[PDB]
């Protein structure tokens, strides 16, 4: 259900292996179709989500925005959760640390939100 | 600088391998001294923190709530900085999200703050 | 008499069936009010208690603490009698094993005593 | 593992399925090669006794010692662990409690141990 491509509504794309121990591997690619936005992802998911009391799965992964064509200086981090069916989804909020110095750490942090869909419009060239 | 074992204020430890490609990899710890309470983590920093323009070392990590004792079918991402010297710190800010029915999804996610320090009071027994 | 709900003073509770043919079957909760501290409960009791030398009905269950949220790899068991009437009550006794490696298998067992009640300290919140 | 016969070193003998829920189900027979010292028995069992940090599996059963030959007002409760292996067994402790008067209540229930073995020396007739 996890495993594979996830587009947001804005334009970036990754590719997700949710492994049998609870692992999540992959990429993440801020501009879609552009080969030098592309960053390690790693992160952890419930790998049991049934439960006796259709609930989500929990998930959670990092970026850090380096690569060998940028370094902002900066992760993401984005918490959700993946809800399968027709219209599959990973509901998420995430959050944008950069470094800072000590007097700007009060700023160090962006907070928003991501949804993530299985299919995004598409048209040929 | 950030490998190593850090605490929060409140009773979790966690032990983490800072790679020089980026990752984290480590456990978490949620009740110091409770071999019960570990689970994994997995994460990403920049690993060239340097700029032209003291700032702190961004990173972030994930934590899926779930090992061999209990599974709270949630996940953890805290998003943060290092900050070295002699009283290093990680500066982070936190994103809980629980799996959820569709009419529960508003209320999925819980957001906090940790900060993380490689000593914390200690005392013989 | 005995099926139905009840509470121990410490804050767990549990429903249970007595079926004609002295099964006892039901859920036991650790915490009152936790939809994720409950449990299955299966035990049997004496289901012709009267005899002619008013005295308890004898009784036992046995909880395995694993449900899809927890294992504590341990299960529990009581053994008790039930005493009907205006204060009915289940006195019990009970053992708690966990799974241990051969080298701790001495300190595998915890001994208690539970008194259970048909009614307990409520309120309005 | 738990599924099949084990005898105490007694002269008593029991049969139980281990299923896949964690339930224990069968019947224990009080005096070896007697048809009429057989009871109903049900339990509960750790169905994933794997830990991260060789620890036996967690058990427990109940007793009632009523049948249609004889009610002894009483039952009793094991609580203990499976232990597999060349020499596999069950180490349990029991509770054996009896109904009684309110004044008798003090001296309701017996506590003792019993190691449960798949073999016990045999001979021909």
């Amino acid at each position: 259900g996890i495993t594979g491509t996830w587009y947001n509504q804005l334009g970036s794309t990754f590719i997700v292996t949710a492994g049998a121990d609870g692992a999540l591997t992959g990429t993440y690619e801020s501009a879609v179709g552009n080969a030098e936005s592309r960053y390690v992802l790693t992160g952890r998911y419930d790998s049991a989500p049934g439960r006796g009391d259709g609930s989500g799965t929990a998930l959670g992964w990092t970026v850090a925005w380096k690569n060998n064509y940028r370094n902002a200086h900066s992760a993401t981090t984005w918490s959700g959760q993946y809800v399968g069916g027709a219209e599959a989804r990973i509901n998420t909020q995430w959050l944008l640390t950069s470094g800072t110095t000590e007097a700007n750490a009060w700023k160090s942090t962006l907070v928003g939100h991501d949804t993530f869909t299985k299919v995004k419009p598409s048209a040929a060239s």
